[PDB]
């Protein structure tokens, strides 16, 4: 697809049997999401932006859907506002930036 | 240009006649510079990132070169990690994002 950006770039994903809407976000270095469960090992992380830091849990090799595109990458899970595709996953689907 | 995004989308831009160095973030609703000195008058924003809600200043109908493209618009500024380029000038220079 070719996506606008009149409007946030929201798309859904299915991971670990969930569907979620997350944000497209090219500024964003890691994938974050709200609290859910996932399997395996983690280790905890801290990221941050403008209003300061929050304290996540990385989890590797987990296999997402990103707009019928299925990919594998770390998530990060804690407290974060909206749920964020980033880097790390946009480039497995072949994401680029065009103008 | 295509960008991909292996690495941060980084690309100088030209503001008040200097070069300086911003993130292309389709994330951020709005662009948000590092502290410096704009012209005119400014109004309060409140803007929301991962640990919460920030003001910053808002200035209208600023020049501003992306990646040598032409862009007038809305600029803040404040307390940002990094310069961020969002939708509103991304929007004006033709940006897309596409997979
Ligand atoms: O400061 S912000 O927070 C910022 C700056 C300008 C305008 C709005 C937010 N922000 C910019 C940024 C932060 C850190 C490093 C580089 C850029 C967010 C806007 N898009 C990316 C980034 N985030 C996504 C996001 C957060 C809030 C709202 C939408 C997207 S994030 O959750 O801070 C994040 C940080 C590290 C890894 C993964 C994600
Ligand atoms: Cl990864
Ligand atoms: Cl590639
Ligand atoms: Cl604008």
């Amino acid at each position: 697809p070719q996506i606008t950006l009149w409007q946030r770039p929201l798309v859904t994903i299915k991971i670990g049997g969930q569907l979620k809407e997350a944000l497209l976000d090219t500024g964003a270095d890691d994938t974050v999401l709200e609290e859910m469960s996932l399997p395996g090992r983690w280790k905890p992380k801290m990221i941050g932006g403008i209003g300061g830091f929050i304290k996540v849990r990385q989890y590797d090799q987990i296999l997402i859907e990103i707009c019928g595109h299925k990919a594998i990458g770390t998530v990060l899970v804690g407290p974060t506002p909206v749920n964020i595709i980033g880097r790390n996953l946009l480039t497995q689907i072949g994401c680029t930036l065009n103008f």
